[PDB]
């Protein structure tokens, strides 16, 4: 009973699954050699095992996880690998939320009252992290435009004060005003 094209492809794909050690790979290959008619499920299992382990590795790559939380996720994944996907989601979720903390804490152009508002508001409900982070960034970039137009070397005071005043009036036009200031600055080198 040789292999049909389907069993041949299950064989091939199992042979090329990246995160399987040699003992797992050989076990699957010998079980496939003994009873090829299980190929399909032996593939699925070999795929499932392959992705659980991939979850492992992704947990080990998230930059804003400290090693406590990380080893908690790792050990929980060794205790029951079935739930790997749920664990992985939580691993990413917490990571991004902590990423939100980090960035918001280090935004150069927020005065510390706005920052303390963003962080406290992030501690209250972490689920809003993304929505909050953008709010921080957008706010940062807009205040950043002010000091930027303040310190462009080749501007004179009426140019500066027209851009600044126009930025004070309508901050959402920052990207335009800034982009008009820069171009004018290079115009007056």
């Amino acid at each position: 009973m040789k292999f049909n094209k389907e069993q041949q492809n299950a064989f091939y794909e199992i042979l090329h699954l990246p995160n399987l050690n040699e003992e797992q790979r050989n076990a699957f290959i010998q079980s496939l050699k003994d009873d090829p008619s299980q190929s399909a499920n032996l593939l699925a299992e070999a795929k499932k095992l392959n992705e659980q382990q991939a979850a492992f590795y992704e947990i080990l790559s998230l930059p804003n996880l400290n090693e406590e939380q990380r080893n908690a996720f790792i050990q929980s994944l060794k205790d029951d690998p079935s739930q790997s996907a749920n664990l992985l989601a939580e691993a990413k979720k917490l990571n991004e939320q902590q990423a939100a903390f980090y960035e918001i804490l280090h935004l150069p152009n927020l005065n510390e009252e706005q920052r303390n508002a963003f962080i406290q508001s992030l501690k209250d409900d972490p689920s809003q992290s993304a929505n909050l982070l953008a709010e921080a960034k957008k706010l940062n970039e807009q205040q950043a435009a002010f000091y930027e137009i303040l310190h462009l070397p080749n501007l004179n005071e009426e140019q500066r004060n027209a851009f600044i005043q126009s930025l004070k009036d309508d901050p959402s036009q920052s990207a335009n005003l800034l982009a008009e200031a820069k171009k004018l600055n290079d115009a007056q080198a």
